[PDB]
């Protein structure tokens, strides 16, 4: 029975599944739709304490497989589902969405034969997945399992006989299995005929029907496991690229599941539970020792986090679907919707107040959110509380996360000036290797950063489908041994195709005190995609190929050096100090804001306390240009980028000054439907 | 003068580059194509010794930009090239193509300014990359360059001024540089006024023009150099997804010249000329000690070829360009081409001769391009001598290249079944760490070889637009400490996004002795991408979620086995021996083919020495059949493939056995024209 005497009705008696999955370290999957409720009111909560919220803010939703295979809603007692993966469709009021948005989540259910993959469970993970791209709503995952289904036909394990060798000495081997005559009727009677693949023989006067084949009547033995789970793989890759794809770890991801975490990109890993491929007793035996003791040691968040394979870690499920809640409040509803805009209290108007200096540390999070001081808050350039930095574990001389401008939101990414210090721990499998610690030297791409760069910039474009700001400060590429051996040459380029493949406003600047020099400028520079970079750079900003040390090597030699003490001391080697100084100014010189705007390659030099001002309604009218740039697209007769930006340009009233970011937003906002019209009717006129 | 009495000109007097080019230890840029006429006529001979050849069976045109900007062709003299950025226009008769096939040829010429990359040089680079696009033609790169060229503002050199602290005592400090008003009169008469930004002062009764920003006269100093590079590492990243790309490595290649090798992929690499970042002595310095003695350490074919960022090594240029040659043999002469078919002696119809054996160790390029014996030449699967091997210096555990199949080519992977000892030497730049030597077991997926068989199928993709065989043999993903840590996961499913972007068929084949397990099945699992993708299995081939020793630590434990001592003992444990053996053996009957056929897992399985000829006939009726649903595709009103491919199969006669590859293939082929008039009567009924 129960325990006895409690206030209201006892949850895990009524439903003991909803224990089983408490025993296992993790939220019952009938009650994870209540903790996105409690998430949402949270959410409400931090963005205006004096909200009133009715419970139809939140809908949840349960999603299940009709009599003809197709997905319909139902309202069910929890724990009715008769296969191990379940769905709920969500629809919430939230702050960015305070008429509604929608997304859906799938969880394994742990408690179900434990949370394993047979053939059923993916055709439904994959109906679920479908029913989310077709509408392009976002895809919550919530991974808790064990993995494939495997299984022996166990209707064959009481009925099998051996074809010893020698009957009288089993220990000397056989040479085949084989059913009797009676073998075959139990399976006749009980309709398994199909369970097995025999061949009739006769030894010693009577039937031996040889086993060829096991193929049991009990779907989920196999290999129908394996294509049921390169279904789903490849069903969350394509879902990758089509709407926002998150994956919850709960209580363990395993095989499969540890795979579906990847494939789906962005990941919350709750702490101490691991996402492995096999557990440690399994590996343990092949290798022959005692190896592993747990399976935190091959896939805790001290592995996956570290990686980058886990974006974030959680410390529990609520804080996992907190964090879900938050990182959605940044993405369109559905595919293609525009970004949500979500203007708080910290208003674009106003200077940027934290502004680094040449000799002095800060952290570049100081530039991103601003900084609580003794005197005060000073703001940075993004909105005070927006910032949500992502794949915080791994690779931390480069900083990513989502933030918002005077509301809009965007993806950020910024250089690390501090040394990272990477701790790699020693393989116990290697009898003794040790601890190894790797510097990692600010402002410089390693292969592990360049990685980590690509990979939000692709995590941008693909389902956030967010702009990006790149608040660009590298030296350069580290082109020692080491990290040429790890094939630096190719993370650097997975950043270019990346910027090549980006399909929303992007701004690069470097910032007050930064530098962009060499290859660290080149995989940024805007005309990799002039259809939507643009670059800028501080008045305090530096650029060229080279520092003016390493230029002064090539340069400004001795000789050069002598000819200009032979030009300005009268005397004229105790001079060599201050004249050394002299060259290294001389190229300093060259490196300036100035030069690029001479030169034509930034769009314009800015400083930084204006920033804010000027990067907010820039990126403010890029979104309207955008977008009336894509309704002039899926008119008939189409045209290059020049064209239609043109075409868009010279429905502007003649006075209206091109160059003005806030005089064309306003323009534009004031004239959505006017333009509308005009659009109408170029489309009656593309027939010819 | 010249070396004297020679019996033909001094080609390296009458243009003293060439030797310029000898002595840094390349081929002279304008000697290139005559390398690829003796490579063509080469591989002329290879295919057939009698074949008589004109000297029009191979034609090169120089490309220059005329003078609105536009690429045209001109014959001139070598060495006449005004800027250091050479091309040329390719058309060879070829064994594949013998009416010819066009590429283009693009080079530095690292006489000219030590091959260095400015503007004029990036942007000449540029226009041979879309010249090569926009006709569909490949684009072969010939890199010997010192990367993005450096400069200062050497006109202001000689003129500026330093306002110092103390006239008297300049080793303590100075203000700022600055121009007398002869200065700016030297800048005016040689009309060079914009050279410098400058502030007019007045200090003691004179003019001071205080220098606020040097820009030179000159271009190529700066970041328009890095604009430049930018420009053209986004014009390779798209080139590598439209046309067939590829790099040789000839004397060195610096910075941007480095990233250009990557990001063409298709890279070879000329044994000691180095791919470089930057030089050892300028790391040398930065790091305050002399840690490199040479580029080689940094950039050798040991960094590269180790790497997988050089594909192949050559002992010199013309080995090179042979390389370049025979990989194009296989790869269609432009974009949307059929595959270039070439039937050599070894034809279809023979079975396949060399078969590896379970106990004992086998080379898997013996079943690719058969063996060498002392009785004579065993087959293998694909047509003798066509197996070319690319990333042979890498991730060792797979095996991958180009091949053909009774005249077909394709890209090929296979499992390399013995372990491979991995060494990594150590870093110079750690005080002392050392050589560590990985061992890397057969059949098991690492990080280094997921990545491999990715990239394989990436590149079999992208330019070459191959169809593909993937001999899989795979035990599984590695999911031990180590292996979890560097990234499997990511790697792994890099392998899934390579299939769902496969654009030609795909044959997956489990040879025989050989077996597909857990998730390395699931990689590539057939409904990853159902329109390209088949899977066989050998009659000798074994797959399941487990081996038999897995799948018995979990559902044949010592209780099942006493069980079963009970059931077939008569006096019922000297016994478990056997009896373990017994339950292995009834693990290892679920894992055969026919389950795979009985689940409908695998289209088919087959036996080995019947595989070339059942394999070039699926292969070719797969060719046509694909044909024709792209040209069905091409009409005005679209639909599924499987109302596609439906439509096509109701075109054939109603007597033709739609299983019978050979027959589906012979009557497509005897009737092409046929099929053409069907589908200009298609689209005279597409305008509804
Ligand atoms: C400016 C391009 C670039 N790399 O781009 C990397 C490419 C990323 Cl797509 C690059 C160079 O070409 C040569 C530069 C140095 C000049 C003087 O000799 C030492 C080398 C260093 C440098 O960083
Ligand atoms: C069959 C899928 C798979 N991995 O796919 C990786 C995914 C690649 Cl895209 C996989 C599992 O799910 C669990 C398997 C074991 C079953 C018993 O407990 C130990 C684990 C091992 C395995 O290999």
């Amino acid at each position: 029975l129960r325990p006895i005497a409690t206030p209201y009705p006892v949850k895990e008696w009524l439903q003991p599944k909803r224990y089983k999955a408490h025993l296992m370290g993790t939220t019952y999957v009938y009650d994870f739709p209540e903790l996105f409720r409690q998430a949402s009111s949270s959410q409400w909560k931090n963005f205006s304490a004096d909200v009133k919220l009715t419970d139809d803010f939140f809908i949840s939703n349960e999603l299940i497989e009709d009599e003809n295979g197709e997905l319909t809603e139902v309202e069910r007692e929890p724990g009715a589902n008769a296969i191990g993966m379940v769905a709920f469709k969500i629809t919430v009021k939230t702050p960015e969405y305070p008429r509604g948005r929608q997304f859906v989540v799938v969880a394994n259910d742990i408690t179900f034969k434990i949370g394993s993959f047979g053939p059923q469970e993916d055709e439904f993970f994959n109906k679920v997945t479908e029913y989310a791209r077709k509408r392009g709503i976002p895809r919550i995952y919530l991974a808790a399992n064990s993995g494939a289904r495997i299984g022996m036909a166990e209707e064959i394990v009481p009925l099998f006989q051996v074809a010893w060798n020698d009957a009288a000495n089993p220990d000397k081997g056989f040479q085949y299995l084989y059913l009797t005559s009676e073998g075959m009727e139990t399976l006749k009677k009980f309709d398994k005929e199909n369970s097995v693949l025999t061949e009739r023989t006769v030894i010693n006067g009577e039937e031996r029907f040889v086993i060829k084949t096991i193929i049991g009547s009990e779907d989920g033995l196999g290999v129908e496991c394996l294509r049921g789970s390169g279904l789903i793989a490849g069903a969350t890759s394509r879902a990758y690229h089509d709407i926002f794809t998150i994956t919850l770890v709960t209580c363990r991801s395993v095989g499969i599941g540890a795979y579906l975490v990847r494939l789906g990109q962005r990941a919350i890993q709750v702490e101490g539970q691991p996402i492995i491929l096999t557990g440690a007793p399994a590996i343990n035996k092949m290798l022959g020792r005692e190896v592993y003791t747990s399976n935190l040691q091959l896939g805790g968040t001290q592995i996956m986090y570290n990686n980058g394979v886990s974006h974030l870690t959680a410390v529990d499920d609520l804080a996992g679907v907190e964090k879900i809640v938050e990182w959605m409040s940044y993405v369109p509803a559905k595919r293609n919707m525009p970004v949500p805009i979500l203007e708080t209290k910290d208003t674009w108007d106003r200077p940027v107040d934290f502004t680094p200096t040449n000799d002095e540390t800060y952290d570049v999070r100081w530039m991103i959110e601003g900084r609580e001081t003794e005197s005060g808050f000073e703001y940075g350039l993004f909105d005070k509380g927006s910032f949500f930095e992502t794949l915080s574990g791994w690779a931390k001389g480069v900083v990513v996360g989502r933030a918002r401008l005077g509301g809009i939101p965007l993806g950020v990414i910024g250089v690390e000036t501090r040394t990272v210090e990477n701790l790699i721990p020693a393989d116990p499998a290697n009898p003794n290797s040790a601890e190894t610690l790797i510097q990692e030297p600010g402002q410089v791409w390693h292969p592990n950063s360049a990685f980590k760069t690509a990979q939000a910039i692709n995590d941008f474009n693909n389902g956030e489908q967010l702009p990006m700001m790149i608040l660009a400060n590298w030296r350069g590429f580290s082109g020692g041994q080491r990290d040429m051996f790890n094939e630096v040459l190719k993370y650097g380029s997975f950043i270019v195709d990346a910027l090549v493949d980006y399909k929303q406003p992007i701004i690069i600047y470097i910032p007050p005190t930064g530098e962009l020099r060499g290859g660290s400028w080149v995989v940024v520079d805007p005309t990799i995609n002039a259809d939507q970079m643009e670059m800028y750079a501080d008045v305090n900003a530096r650029a060229g190929v080279l520092e003016p040390q390493g230029m002064v090597g090539i340069k400004f030699r001795r000789e050069k050096l002598l000819d200009t003490m032979n030009r300005l001391d009268d005397k004229y080697r105790e001079l060599l100090p201050i004249y050394g100084q002299i060259s290294l100014q001389f190229a300093d010189l060259h490196d300036r804001s100035s030069r690029m705007v001479a030169k034509g390659v930034i769009s314009k030099e800015l400083e930084w306390t204006e920033a804010r001002r000027f990067f907010f309604w820039r990126l403010r009218r890029r979104l309207n240009e955008e977008y009336l740039i894509k309704r002039l697209s899926h008119q008939v007769g189409e045209a290059s980028r020049l064209e239609k930006i043109a075409r868009i340009r010279s429905w502007y009233p003649a006075s209206v000054d091109h160059e003005d970011d806030r005089q064309v937003a306003t323009w534009i906002e004031e004239n959505y439907k006017t333009l509308d019209d005009k659009l109408k009717g170029l489309k009656l006129e593309s027939f010819a």
